């Protein structure tokens, strides 16, 4: 049931895509890693419930590295929001529902404040607003040195689930290892300070659910709650960390059905 | 620096400690009541140009004499109630207060309750949540309550399992007798009494607010939200439950230039 295919789009990019079910559309946007892989098991789930369910690997990572350098270098939300505009495009989906996490929940706010008209709602979690040192410093260290720093980290630290982190499998880890230095040197220095929520006035009133992982740190993502509540933003906890959808797939796949049917219903 | 006991009318006999000279600072401490937590901030904020109070809360540590009521169905207001008590046996008329957890909900109804007597309240970590696996301890026996607690207190909410350790015997066995006490008396009365539940009695207070930098985000999410929702000064310090025994300076800092900000914009 599952379309597993590659599409070209005018601004050069080759994505590797996967799409199953019919109905009305939700777009999983993979975070910084690229690799939607992740999103396997609640592809299923959700199309299941009546949706034609869509993502993809992002520019430079995983089977879509074959992109322009400009595509994943100082990358921006705004860049990553007119990116996917492109494969929607290809793709012929007029109007959709978006999921993104940390750089995919900086995108799916573009996308919801760049191109209303193509945005059902959208859900973002782990919004990444502040620079960090540490993880900064990395983009200039050596390819196997970010590798083998970075894949730690997803293990023992952001994984909230080393388990199922672990069962994503050897073939996704070899693509995550390439991942790692594209990212490194790509994402961290120039996604926080693109991060859409300048302007809290803009936010009031949009079809915006916002989540953090409960069981991450509070200083990581306070500075959401804090924005989420003076914008009047719908905002909540899931199980996990940075990577729900790997972590509590079944509690990821039920929270996307149950937030799009809610806008399904005010929609009509 | 005073160590010393001192009886108030409601049957209260409180151990307290005081030192330095200058404003009046109390440090209120968490459920467990236990003032040694403090030490060395006491010495810090004191050196500043304060005078620091603070005591073993009742029923627990060197506050142990007092009657049944003080150290059951324990709410805010109790509290409240009971901080007021020493605070006029002390003839401490004027007061920043700060206070974590079951004391953060006491600071806050001490500051609703008694505004001319506060200057500025410092709540963190406010519990406003029953949590069923604490609730469930309180119908153990006494070994097994203290063992548990012990255990959860180091390892899930200390903040800095070596700091905690650093404690010394003295002061872990007085925690080892208040468990069953604080199990008992706390856990299922303090949080349907925070004083939060109207969000408009707080706009315009001097009140702030911390969550543990390192608590994950499920506990305290709520505090965020109602400080926001009240435009309350809501910040993080290092660590989890117990800033001033994992990150002592860090927590003087903290209360010395908070109370500072206030002094200033009293004149
Ligand atoms: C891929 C996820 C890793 C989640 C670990 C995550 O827990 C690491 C700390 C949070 C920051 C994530 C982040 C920061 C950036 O500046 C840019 C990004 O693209 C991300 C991001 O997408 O991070
Ligand atoms: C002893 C402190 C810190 C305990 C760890 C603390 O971080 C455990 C989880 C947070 C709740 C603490 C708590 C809950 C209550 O219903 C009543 C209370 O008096 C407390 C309380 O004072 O907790």
């Amino acid at each position: 049931m599952r379309t597993r295919s590659t599409i070209s789009t005018p601004n050069g990019i080759t994505w590797y895509y996967e799409q199953e079910g019919t109905g009305p559309d939700i777009v999983l946007v993979p975070d910084g890693l690229g690799e939607c892989q992740m999103f396997d098991s609640s592809v299923s789930q959700i199309a299941a419930q009546g949706f034609r369910v869509t993502t993809f690997d992002m520019p430079g990572m995983s089977r879509s590295a074959k992109a322009p350098a400009e595509t994943y270098t100082e990358v921006t939300a705004q860049k990553l929001a007119s990116y996917v505009i492109s494969i929607l495009d290809a793709l012929d989906i007029k109007h959709a529902t978006v999921w993104g996490c940390s750089s995919g929940a900086s995108t799916v706010v573009a996308l919801l404040l760049g191109y209303p008209d193509r945005i059902r709602n959208a859900m973002c979690h782990e919004l990444p607003t502040k620079l960090l040192d540490h993880l900064s410093n990395t983009a200039v260290l050596e390819d196997e040195e970010i590798s083998n720093i970075l894949a730690n980290v997803m293990l023992n630290d952001v994984s909230g689930g080393s388990e199922a982190w672990q069962a994503l499998g050897v073939e996704v880890h070899a693509r995550l290892h390439k991942n790692y230095p594209v990212w490194a040197r790509g994402y961290p220095r120039t996604i926080p300070p693109s991060a859409p929520v300048q302007d809290v006035e803009a936010l009031r009133g949009k079809p915006l659910d916002w989540t953090v992982g409960a069981a991450t740190p509070t200083e990581s993502f306070f500075d959401n709650i804090v924005t989420a509540t003076k914008a009047g933003v719908n905002i909540g906890l899931l199980p996990g960390m940075a990577f729900p959808y790997v972590s509590h797939p079944d509690v990821f796949a039920k929270y996307v059905v149950e937030t799009t049917q809610k806008h399904l219903w005010n929609s009509s």
